[PDB]
């Protein structure tokens, strides 16, 4: 089997993006966040606190007849930008353009934190991390993913952000015609549940490659890339009038500087960001003060290769038994 999904920036700076998921029987269809970097499944649902509820679409299991109770079940989760939420669990069938699993872990939120309110475009997330980091207990769940694999005409799926456009999430296939050139496959880590790998090196604009090994995980669901606050330093430098605000929380420029392309190694091969997708936009409504999309990691503890690094890629994400990522340029 295969599927294939086109995903959608939540808005005109690709802060998220949200693909469409088909839960239960009738099917009910939802905007989830698929995020590479988490494992669990949650959506907004007729078990959240009203209060907390402000334009999502929910999932209400008691209209579906394949839901089922996942009985003593229980789940919750902190993301890395300090947002949670928490709640209860059924299994029923999910479907993402075209593949269906049934008797997935749907992880319904009896709670979330005020980031998830205040966002009416994110109905839920859909994690795609390994399913090690699946925070159910007291039986942890795999991913859909993970429940699919078996099933797959190849255990992988694909990454295709686009720049301020739509782009596409392709499961059990590699779309030869989505990218150009070759696709360079790097090593992966799993002991942290991530998808953890090593980049070789970087470039500012049109600079000299620092080979210089760079370890981080491949996260769809940050929107930023995070990196050592000395690359991060090199890359601003070359910004006229950037500064890293302490009141904004990051690097800001202004919004008439021209922004150099960063590149990143993947083995001897190169992807390169350009300069418009680390453009973030005013700091606030009217300011002439633009928000980089390129972050120290300092204080994180780990490198990020957010959607600002991702897009710029198609990416595969290989789960054979041993794990590997693809990258290509496109």
């Amino acid at each position: 089997s295969t599927g294939s999904a086109t995903t959608t920036p939540i808005d005109s700076l690709d802060d998220a993006y949200i693909t469409p998921v088909q839960i239960g029987t009738p099917a009910q269809t939802l905007n989830l966040d698929f995020d590479t970097g988490s494992s669990d499944l949650w959506v907004f649902s007729s078990e959240t606190t009203a209060s907390e509820v402000d334009g999502q679409t929910i999932y209400t299991p008691s209209k579906s007849t394949t839901a089922k109770l996942l009985s003593g079940a229980t789940w919750s989760i902190s993301y890395g930008d300090g947002s949670s939420s928490s709640g209860d669990v059924y299994t029923d069938t999910v479907s993402v353009g075209g593949l269906t699993v049934t008797g997935q872990a749907v992880e319904s939120a009896k709670k979330v934190s005020s980031s998830f309110t205040e966002d009416s475009t994110i109905d839920g997330l859909l994690g795609l991390a390994f399913s090690t980091l699946n925070t159910v207990s007291p039986t942890q769940q795999k991913t859909f993913f993970d429940n699919a694999k078996a099933s797959l005409d190849s255990p992988v799926f694909t990454a295709d952000l686009g720049y301020h456009a739509p782009g596409t999430y392709n499961f059990g296939f590699i779309d030869t015609t989505a990218y150009t050139g070759s696709i360079t496959y790097t090593a992966v880590s799993t002991k942290q549940g991530f998808w953890e790998w090593t980049s070789t090196g970087y470039a500012v604009g049109s600079g000299t490659f620092k080979s210089t090994s760079i370890d981080g995980i491949a996260d769809t669901g940050t929107t930023l890339l995070y990196l050592p606050a000395t690359v991060v330093s090199a890359y601003w430098a070359q910004v006229s009038g950037a500064k890293s605000s302490s009141s904004v929380g990051g690097y800001v420029f202004p919004c008439s500087a021209t922004l150099p392309s960063f590149t990143f190694g993947v083995g001897s091969a190169r992807i390169v960001i350009p300069g418009d997708y680390i453009d973030f936009g005013p700091i606030s409504t009217g300011s002439s003060s633009c928000f980089g999309g390129i972050q120290s990691s300092a204080g994180i503890g780990i490198n990020i290769f957010g959607d600002v690094a991702l897009k710029a890629a198609f990416v595969v994400f290989n789960g054979a038994t041993t794990p590997t990522l693809g990258f290509a340029s496109k």
